[PDB]
């Protein structure tokens, strides 16, 4: 019933169309999505899914009631300047930018007409995979039926709460850039299993698996992560000698380390635009 | 299902896999917590208590749980293998499936000790993980001597009920115990370390380790349902200029990479260490 | 109201073990000064003229402590474990339960140097450590061939008067050593460093020590009043974006836990060592 | 004793870890009746404000009302909400109450200026305790503001002293003593987990080597509190020559272990002032 629009064709879009459409929330023909190049693979992928694609922003607008703006963070004043004189009553806008405060975006839309209803998300890749984990923040205008469709969603995709907007950037940091941290563990893991003799292939399906069924654990389980590992680590076996050498390196304070410069950045960012 | 029809399954041991086991066994509904059962030294365990919470038997002779089970389960200490197999060896009979889960113990050492009371005992030897308890463990086995090829296929399917399952030689298993054995000890590890540094950056601790444990079960079905390799991923996520690539760089500075690989290494190699003493 | 009124002590040594112990049991009211020997090949030291002070009875010859006790510790140094052995095995009786707090040295070891004398030893092999005279002491202890099921029972009612005792395997005691044998000097290490960082940031040095002290006392009762793991504990401290996270990160930075592996396993490696080498 | 006969009424604003340690702490002291407490929070939703409603303490969304219950009032909430809380109260501050900040870094003079504006002479005192008040084990230490008389010093020092030491200090001290007893059970927690797993890495169940390292830090800690001896003389007596202890001590050592204490203390201490400076400047 809905109609739901991506201004921006990338990745993010890709990802919350095909994962939309997969988890049946949304009809990939009542999508529409704007790209300015037009021959981005990720533009021939919405249009294999379904997609309805055009080169105009201000198509996608008109088709929309609810509007992501899943471009670059810098691009974010360029589209609210063409497309603010467009944005009418019964739109809500949903940047998916990071850094990008709703104090600018309504600051912009506001020029053209009052009560701009706006959501902030940061969301990641794996709701292509329906396990994204997401938040929001909601604007000044936003009516309370505005997040709660919101959450109804993103949901669908992975987990959604709710966030007062100064939390984001720190979440940018640690889910929005975590399934790198992840990415760069797996590939690591299997280089581990492949120079004590695994193949590479099995080694990725293993590593893989290892941290898929850790984090479900954690998900499910009311305990903390500390008492899970302790259940891992039988006194004088392997997994207790493997800790050893982790806490050898720091491998905590690197993790530690990655979100705050993730997060900084994400800060560092939005200070020069703001400026 | 006809694998599991009328099958008893037992375990000499009632630690943290006999629990994690039992748990997924059940979850799954391939077994019924009466018809599993578990032995202990020491019945004042956290474990036992929820096993027996869950309906599964228990008992303190391990001679019980071999006379009650056809698939025998040995979740015990590398080091009491020996010890055990010497007091329940006269009761291992030819109908028995002997499945050892303890790190490093070789099917020939287990093949030896069985072998002087009736000469072909049906041996696999399994290293498997604590996310069976959520139906997404990362299991492999390796088949005896005397098993079956029903044996192979029987351990495959109750293993793939409560996660990942493929056969391997058994020349692998210590390096899975590195990798997806002792895995989830990693991650366990890197979850609470990503939940301090989202508290460092002013998040609540409970919604910190909630999108931290999301993020990595997400990236990991992402790359499970990929075909491309962690590295086009990773370049996916990195914007130019961007908060990831940054973040990536201090991981890389302090050689992340080569700390996992450390930890595979040092947990296959004292594997091989409880196996050679 | 614990009181052995039939029970005569002996120390063989008369070091920071002995007189930690005396300490404790006396001020635990469970043992009259009176009724404990001490004695020591230097009668010039200082923990001897303080167990002099309590009341203890001393003697320069292990023989008296011999004969004056049913309970004899032996206090010494490791290596000197067998000389006291050879010294006094012939006046070992039937009623003496020897309890070796000696690190390292293993029952076994124990019970064929005194079997050579008289059969059926009754061994006790002690892990404990100095925090008993405040009786706040950390005591393993693993029972020998010829100990009887109450001789245990007694020893585990005694050193319990003066802190944590149970019973363990004797395989896990070189471990317990390297983590509460040698965890005190651990504990003193870190709360000399956390008053300089006190100082460093402008406390009186008196006061830093007050206030690390009593940090540490605290955060170890509330882990041993507590079913939650000690990470639930620290998140509970670390406010977001506040003073406690971004000071458990600088730790986190120079390997904090890493650390204090190593020097659980360090101590345990050496206590493993120090045996091999006895034997 | 004296002070349960007092009959106090007591505040908390801010539901979060201090105010339940501290609840939890006084009412298993006996000086006050957990009902004569009462604690408001804007997130009734949280854990510790669960554990609260159990004790029976008071629990309201009002921060007024918590006002108008307490004699004394502590402020328990993060450091940069402390002066909308001051602009929401302040014209509820009365004479007879006396104003407890807890909180990280805030100092007594900016309490005083913004409660100034309606009453004029607050009776205003800062405090760092912690988090084993829960146990009765606490460590904390007060500075009194401009207005508060010699009886409220003497009142706080008999509260806080019901749940661990407690002692007055001069305000200027009051940041390292964050760095230092604020932080430090954090520091304890850490240390005895890492024990626990060198323990369990060298063959002791996880649950054993839990109890006797934090029964091996308790036992050092009273012991230096009952000696007058030198923290490094204690030391000294543990380690026999050629012994395990200084085989373990010199590895500590080789890791730069003290300075690792050191720099927590420091980074603890200096971010409590960056958490005054911030908001200072706003
Ligand atoms: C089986 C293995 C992974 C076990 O966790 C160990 O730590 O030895
Ligand atoms: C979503 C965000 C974290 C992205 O990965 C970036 O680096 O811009
Ligand atoms: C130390 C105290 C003030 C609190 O735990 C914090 O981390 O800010
Ligand atoms: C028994 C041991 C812990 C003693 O401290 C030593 O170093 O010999």
């Amino acid at each position: 019933s809905m109609s739901v629009g991506f201004i921006g064709a990338g990745q993010l879009a890709f990802a919350l169309a095909k994962g939309f459409t997969a988890a049946g929330v949304l009809a990939a023909h009542k999508i529409m999505a704007s790209s300015p190049d037009m021959d981005l693979a990720t533009v021939s992928a919405l249009r294999k899914m379904g997609v309805k694609l055009t080169p105009h922003n201000k198509e996608t607008v008109q088709h929309s009631d609810v509007l992501f703006l899943a471009v670059k963070p810098h691009i974010i004043p360029f589209i609210l300047d063409e497309i603010g004189a467009d944005i009418e009553d019964r739109h809500i806008v949903v940047s998916c930018a990071a850094g990008v405060t709703i104090s600018s975006i309504e600051k912009k839309l506001s020029a053209f007409r009052p009560a701009p209803r706006v959501i902030r998300c940061m969301t990641n890749t794996p709701v292509v995979v329906r396990e994204g984990a997401t938040v929001y923040a909601t604007g000044t205008h936003a009516q309370v039926e505005d997040g709660r469709l919101m959450e109804q969603l993103l949901s669908s995709v992975g987990f959604c709460t709710e966030v007062e907007e100064d939390l984001i950037d720190a979440v940018t940091g640690l889910s929005g850039s975590g399934p790198a941290y992840a990415f760069t563990a797996l590939d690591a893991l299997a280089d581990g299993g492949v120079k004590m003799g695994l193949p590479r292939r099995l080694a990725v399906r293993l590593g893989a698996q290892a941290l898929l069924g850790a984090a479900k654990m954690l998900l499910h389980s009311e305990q903390h992560p500390g008492q899970l590992k302790d259940n891992v680590s039988s006194p004088g076996g392997a997994t207790i000698h493997a800790l050893h050498v982790l806490e050898s390196g720091g491998f905590r304070s690197l993790l530690i380390n990655a979100v705050e410069a993730s997060c900084i950045r994400t800060r560092e960012l939005q200070s020069m635009a703001d400026q």
